[PDB]
């Protein structure tokens, strides 16, 4: 199990450190054979490199299996030339490995459904992913212009742009719960509708995962008004940027989330939340997002599923035993790892 | 006040009824000169002339101030032929009176927040309007197309309609609480740029109305976080159908939801619930939403924004004075309507 860690910045540091703490944990226990090496990328690597992806880092998340990635940026780094910044180093990692599908999972964790924005009852097992199209769509369509008169974008996607994703999301509710929504506009846009039967023939392959379709207007309106009946959604780039963000306020608890990022080359596993740089070192730093993200780690890039579930359990477990301040509790980053590690021992 | 009302289809003449009941009980009271004809729409239209937007109507709504309309469709007329269907006379009458922006709110009456998918204390004073831009955008764009390979769409605003939709959005926030968010993609597309910088040169003439932006993925998010941080809201077609649908099930009730089509004609106000014929002739059905779209007619059509109030606040206390079944009361048709003449009286 080869994986490049990335911590970049912030807190970056301390809660990449809590996930290795689980990660090797599991290694001891299970003989995982896990190799890592900690490489510079953001802005520490600006400081010490002078860019924020230097060429070590390139060449270390090219030869390993996933990459555990930290939080990146920083003030200090706000006003540098865009070639340089912190924030453009995470799409030229994305661009190198060629990832082209995002996966954003919300869920309610239980006794959570007091965080949710959601009464209780609405709230109670909510449990989706989001996989959202990356590299195309109207965000890099041609042709595209403004003039004093108008402005013009493109919605454009081709056969293998949906095809790719469509796989991702039938592979990943393989190791979940067995169905698939697509959601598009094929009642009014032929983008939608060519996107509706791509992804319908993908379908054929996967005879053990379920498929419906939902227009993206009705799915927005389900995922207040029953957001538990979904297990995996997939969609194009703006609409799964809507949907990942809209299923993300649902357990009320944004510093949870994990994300990954999966492609041709290396997967990144990250937290959603940024670097959080005012209380770096505190050791208050919620390491949840962090321990979930090496959690789909082990299921994307290992396909170790059950593991990755078992660590999903122990975080859940924890959160409510010692709460994290961010829940109202008091237990900072190495008393939660803690107790995570003790649920799962 | 000459309005032509179209009560269609099912329930149609029961609730535009029970709307012409408070519109007369205020037109005795303060004198607001009602005039009114009622000619045949949709599915009694089709059946009784062959078409569902014929020529008597088609000129009384050209003749008229305003149109009160109820529902129309239903089964017996699902077959026919696109031309003369009655969801296509609905277009057909948007058409005829260059209609523009669709106005679609959503608000959570005092103690009626235990109807909501929020929690209480998100739901409590829920009140927006969303304004949808109805002829432009990527639903009419060019090019357009679908091959075996691709399929392409084009979002593209001209500077008229943004500027025309911006000022129903500017003058709509003037009648309530003087707050305007435009929605965009500003920061990804060109679309979104023009979009924005439109808005903002239209916003120069509203010094009264405070402008802010926000981008649609955060706005999706803060419609679950904090709705109630929200006046009007004014967005492109395809965001502001997404959008409409999600603030429309804030209040948890999409049976009491008006609609209103403003444009350069004769304007239109109609309940968004269909014609439910399952239940017409029973006099259940509830008229919140038709006696809503009679008040919004009144601030809108006619500028009675202090009469369309009072009407809000008589229904509001009759939702909770003698709720309807579908707020698990008992109080029919004839029997709600009372209650709110009763408060109006």
């Amino acid at each position: 199990m080869k994986v490049a860690v990335l911590p970049g910045d912030g807190i970056g540091p301390e809660v990449t450190e809590a996930a290795l703490k689980v990660l090797r944990a599991l290694d001891e226990a299970e003989g995982l054979g896990l190799a890592y090496e900690v490489f510079p990328f953001g802005g520490a690597a600006i400081d010490a490199f002078g860019e924020p992806f230097p060429e070590p880092t390139r060449k270390g998340v090219e030869e390993a299996e996933a990459v555990l990635l930290g939080s990146v940026g920083g003030p200090k780094w706000d006003g540098l030339p865009r070639k340089i910044r912190p924030e453009t180093g995470l799409l030229s990692l994305r661009k190198s490995q060629d990832l082209f599908a995002n996966l954003r999972p919300a869920k309610v964790f239980p006794g959570l459904e007091r965080l949710s924005p959601l009464k209780e009852e609405i709230a109670r097992g909510v449990d989706v992913l989001i996989v959202r199209e990356l590299t195309g769509g109207i965000y890099f369509g041609e042709p595209r212009g403004m003039s004093e008169a108008e402005a013009w974008n493109t919605e454009r996607y081709s056969k293998p742009e949906v095809e790719r994703v469509a796989r991702v999301a039938f592979e990943a509710a393989r190791k979940r719960r067995k169905h698939v929504v697509s959601v598009d506009k094929a009642n009014v846009l032929e983008v939608g509708e060519f996107w509706r039967k791509t992804v319908e023939e993908v379908g054929r392959g996967y005879p053990d995962v379920a498929l419906e379709h939902q227009y993206v207007d009705a799915m927005a309106m389900h995922l207040v008004r029953s957001p538990a009946r979904f297990d995996v959604v997939v969609t194009g780039n703006i609409f799964g940027d809507i949907l990942s963000d809209l299923a993300s306020v649902l357990p009320g608890s944004l510093g949870l989330l994990p994300s990954a990022s999966l492609g041709r080359g290396t997967p990144v596993f990250e937290p959603v939340h940024g670097s959080a740089p005012d209380i770096a070192g505190k050791g208050i730093a919620n390491p949840t997002a962090a321990i979930l993200s090496a959690a789909m780690m082990l299921e994307h890039a290992f396909g170790l599923v059950e593991l990755a579930r078992k660590v999903e359990d122990a975080v859940a477990k924890a959160l409510l035993e010692t709460p994290p301040p961010d829940l109202g509790g008091s237990a900072g980053t190495e008393a939660f790892t803690a107790t995570v590690l003790r649920h799962l021992a």
